[PDB]
DNA sequence: TTTTTTTTTTTTTTTTTTTTTTTTTTTTTTTTTTTTTTTTTTTTTTTTT
């Protein structure tokens, strides 16, 4: 859907091939820069998936871009700061392969903490053995796979979301007083919902 | 003692600079030598009383 979205794998990359590159220009004394996944997806979505098995030594360009929104290059004969304003969208396999809900989100993945802090929102897609949502989900998979172009009834265009999506994004909100008080009172009740007797939480606020 | 991540570390090159090596290249004057003149110093056939 999105323009201005890499798709990247965890093993796949290197450290290069996910932030940048420099090599010569051969017209002048000039130097060329290889964007790589992390610029090309510059105000847009860099999906990395299988993000657990992405290498140490990669999840720190990765942490750095997504802590600085930035990448910075000496390589080559060049100094370069470059612009990293991508948003992150990762998919993670829980340890063992499955989620197990007796333990924290820090004990079912082995992303490093710093990584795991730079994610604004968490899902847990656990898989419930249930019959319902497996007949559900049935009969969804099963309906794509007879009527291919039908079966999609969106009631806008993918086309009409992408200008609408460019237009929105021009937008800058303000914080109403009312708004930062209440943005401060729910703040107060998910700090609480944190606290000693009841039952422990994934993870902490 | 089966599985597993940092660590090199030998091998591909590529850059890449600095240094040593490589490659390219007729024209133009001058001068001696020969063969000519040319003024001058003889010298060898002309004649008289």
């Amino acid at each position: 859907f999105s323009p201005r979205a890499v798709y990247t794998s965890g093993k796949a990359s290197s450290a290069a091939g996910l932030t940048a590159a420099v090599v010569r220009d051969e017209e002048s004394h000039e130097f060329v820069i290889e964007a790589g996944a992390l610029m090309l997806a510059d105000n847009g979505v860099c999906c990395i998936d299988e993000f657990d098995k992405m290498d140490v030594r990669d999840q720190v360009a990765i942490h750095e871009a997504m802590e600085q929104q930035t990448i910075s290059i000496t390589k080559a004969g060049v100094k370069a700061t470059l612009n990293a304003r991508t948003s992150i969208l990762a998919a993670a396999n829980p340890i063992s392969g499955h989620y197990d809900r007796s333990k924290s989100l820090k004990q079912n993945i082995n992303l490093s903490a710093p990584i795991m802090s730079r994610f604004d929102l968490f899902f847990i897609l656990v898989d419930e053995c249930n019959e319902v949502t497996d007949y559900a989900i049935a009969r969804r998979i099963v309906d794509l796979h007879s009527r291919i172009e039908e079966s999609i009834d969106r009631v806008y265009s993918l086309d009409d979301i992408r200008r609408y999506l460019l237009f929105a994004r021009q937008f800058k909100p303000k914080i109403s007083k009312e708004s930062e008080d209440f943005i401060v009172e729910q703040y107060k009740h998910l700090r609480q919902r944190d606290g000693s007797g009841v039952t422990k939480s994934s993870w902490r606020i």
